[PDB]
């Protein structure tokens, strides 16, 4: 039978240098206040030197945390390309009109506008549908090549590594805990030059809490990210309004274990206790209840429209000409 | 039970290990596919509209054949050119967008 | 799952090892061995 009792400084377990006392539910353990310790706390040789550590009952380690416009039409040919080749088109039009009594100018004013609306031997006219032809032909070509460039440019944060090459999204970790002591102390060539980004990055990308950390990321328009336990990460990627998401795999091994005094009776029993457990994938279970089941979490448009509006614009000159009929 | 083991020093699992038309499918969207299908006899229809049970299927099989791609009656004239205007732009897109693929090239 | 040394049950070498293999991982010591046999001595 047990009784859960909630640490009282609500620490997990350091050991501050002067005063050489343990703090948390560590010191809790060394000092005889409590039987065992039963929480997330993690398996450091700092610690496994006082007490006794089972198996991990979950491995973890450090993550990474991060979060139309019809005018991408008119972008690729600009406005003002837009309005000369319809001036030069009305220009092609009035050309070929004067080729060819007020209503018979009309008739043949809409016939070139039909030969303007894009697909004998008069030499004079003939020249001129060429070089409208050859005209066109460019700038179709040039608008096609510069939309790829658009899409080829147009072609995420997926390991550490990443983080390292790049500079336009800033990162950081919490100003206070292993995460930072990690990169700090880490020899590791991709950590390294992390580790020498943050510690003089401008301004600050250590955040005070975990909170804050969060929020910076959520708020940043994914120009921040977030380095933190995967744990704490993946139960945060399950919570509203599921704007964040981990990437990549862990930077560490890590692992939480189930703590007991130096020389306890319940030492031996705990540990084969959590090995039966994982290996009837009851841990896995207890898991995805707390973290999942429990958990709560254009450009040829535009176009189309320009379709259906030309059709609607014949079906009412339609309507008119057997009016008139 | 029967020996000691030490802290893990290697943390693993059981890991999935791997080695298409749907290429082509992805330029252009499903999506795409669909409604510039929706507008083709959208437009094909609309033409049917413009020239007695089977002179409307003859018709309609004409219509279905200015659709299948390539007088000055000025109504179906602006479809057919702003039906142009508009595949011109999607087959250009179309290109781009699969340049782009064949530049960068990243179930 | 996880891989561990294996020590005879009650053996002297018991305790001694266990730190060592977590002195080794701190150190990164354990990291830099994977990525020695792993990555920098792959051939992808
Ligand atoms: O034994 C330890 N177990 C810990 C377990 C967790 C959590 F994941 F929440 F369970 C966390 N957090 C991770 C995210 O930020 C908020 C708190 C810190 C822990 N720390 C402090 P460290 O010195 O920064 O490692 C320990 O010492």
């Amino acid at each position: 039978k047990y009784k859960l009792t909630i640490v009282g400084d609500g620490k997990y377990g350091a050991r501050d240098a002067d005063t050489k006392i343990w703090n948390g539910m560590v010191g809790e353990l060394v000092y005889g206040k409590a039987d065992i310790a039963i929480a997330p706390l993690t398996i450091t040789l700092v610690r496994e030197e006082v007490i006794d550590f089972s198996k991990p009952f979950m491995s973890l380690g450090i993550s990474i945390m991060i979060k139309p416009g019809v005018f991408s039409f008119l972008d690729p040919l600009a406005y003002e390309i837009w309005m000369c080749i319809v001036f030069a088109y009305i220009g092609v039009s009035v050309v070929l009109f004067l080729v060819s009594t007020n209503e018979f100018g009309i008739f043949n004013s809409l016939w070139f506008s039909l030969g303007a609306f894009m697909q004998p031997r008069s030499l004079s006219g003939r020249i001129v549908g060429g070089v409208w032809w050859f005209f066109t032909l460019i700038i179709i070509s040039s608008y096609t090549a510069n939309l790829a460039a658009f899409l080829t440019v147009e072609r995420p944060i997926e390991s550490a590594e990443d983080l390292s090459k790049q500079t336009e999204i800033a990162y950081g970790t919490l100003d206070s805990g292993s995460t930072k002591e990690f990169f700090r102390r880490s020899k590791i060539a991709v950590f390294d030059k992390m580790w020498t980004y943050m510690r003089s990055a401008e301004p600050s990308v250590f955040v005070r809490t975990t909170a804050e950390g969060v929020a910076r990321v959520r708020k940043s328009k994914g120009k921040y990210a977030y380095l933190l336990e995967s744990t704490m990460n993946e139960y945060i990627e399950q919570r509203k309004p599921c704007d964040t998401m981990k990437v990549g795999g862990n930077l560490d091994s890590k692992g939480y274990g189930i703590a007991t005094p130096k020389g306890s009776s319940l030492g031996t029993p705990v540990n084969l206790a959590v090995l039966k457990l994982s290996e009837q994938g009851l841990l896995d279970k207890l898991k995805n209840k707390w973290w999942y089941d429990k958990g709560e979490c254009s450009n040829v448009a535009g176009v189309f429209y320009i379709l259906v509006g030309g059709l609607g614009l014949a079906m009412l000159v339609a309507l008119i000409e057997f009016c008139y009929k």
